[PDB]
């Protein structure tokens, strides 16, 4: 498709822009949101930033952060969708691509090129480094604010430069943002020293729930949603269970299975030395990297997907173990 430089173009043409994420909006989401709205303001352009979808507590003290808004009165020449695969995924707002001309920015290797023009980059852990490099391109320059917006997806996306795609690039975007005044332990401590109490008991859960499979290599889980209830607590608050399952000696895949709202199925697989769950998640009807994948499931009890997820995992592990 489109390469970054006719992004970029198309961005330098218009001046009255709405810039729109996903729905159970993420770091990445915020940061992309954040630093290209932010960054085409630098420009002069006129940018309203939206997600439809309440923005989770832990990016309520970061900058700008009530620049995102639920309802913008707007009329926008261009609409920029960040970090989004498909139209269903920024909720109300894909009715303006039957009326407005559309830019789709994104890493993920399942997006439907579903704007006018389209720079979709699999090999980039965070949609945010494809923000950094187009601001960049467009001439803006980074105060410590924008820097530290940026850097919170890039950093979000890696686990905190822990995961399999924390390579070079990844390294040398953070240490440019860090240079130029990211404030790294801000967005550490805001992201992942912000628990609540009711996390814990739900994580418990998690654990009482807790099976093992295959001499130990497969670990699952599940959450359903009157468990959710029972605690106070949505799909936000079970974020990065599944890595803490994978994170278990010996453990070579974990999956946890998540029910919300009512009937449907969030399945997070995770994996840790060889086993590449996007493969399984694809197969399945998701998709993602081959550390971390999902899948989601419509109108079914948490009970019928959880031993079909389970058969095809175990069915693909065999396969795999014989080499
Ligand atoms: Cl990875
Ligand atoms: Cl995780």
């Amino acid at each position: 498709g489109s390469g970054m430089d006719e992004i970029v173009k198309v961005l330098s043409q218009h001046d009255r822009i709405l810039v729109v994420g996903h729905i159970m909006p993420d770091g990445d989401c915020v940061s992309s949101v954040l630093s290209l709205t932010l960054g085409l303001e630098k420009l002069g352009k006129e940018v309203k930033a939206a997600v439809d979808y309440k923005i989770p507590y832990v990016f309520e003290k970061f900058p700008y952060i009530d620049k995102i808004e639920e309802n913008p009165n707007f009329d926008p020449e261009l609409l920029v969708v960040v970090n989004a695969s498909s139209p269903d995924r920024i909720g109300k707002f894909q009715d303006l691509l039957d009326k407005v001309p559309s830019v789709v920015i994104d890493h993920h290797s399942t997006n439907t090129n579903f704007g006018n023009w389209n720079w979709v980059d699999p090999s980039f852990a965070a949609t945010a480094q494809m923000i950094f490099r187009i601001n960049k391109a467009l001439g803006v320059e980074y105060d410590s604010n924008l820097a530290t917006l940026n850097y919170l997806g890039i950093a979000t996306n890696t686990g905190f430069f822990r995961h399999s795609n924390a390579d070079v690039r990844v390294f040398e975007d953070a240490y440019k943002l860090v240079k130029m005044g990211a404030d790294a332990h801000f967005v550490a401590k805001e992201i992942l020293e912000n628990k609540r109490f009711e996390q814990f008991k739900l994580f418990a859960e998690v654990l009482e729930r807790l099976q093992l499979l295959e001499n130990g290599k497969i670990a699952y889980s599940y959450i359903d949603y009157d468990t959710y209830l029972r605690h106070n607590c949505t799909d936000e608050d079970s974020a990065g269970f599944v890595g803490e399952l994978r994170s278990i000696r010996g453990v070579e895949v974990a999956v946890l299975f998540m029910e919300f709202p009512r009937g449907k199925i969030h399945v997070s697989m995770r994996s840790k030395d060889w086993f590449n769950v996007n493969e399984v998640a694809f197969e399945l009807g998701g998709g993602g990297h081959p550390r971390a994948a999902g899948v989601t499931f419509e109108g079914k009890k948490i009970e019928e997907v959880i031993p079909r997820v389970i058969n095809h995992l175990l069915k693909k592990f065999k396969e795999g173990v014989e080499s």
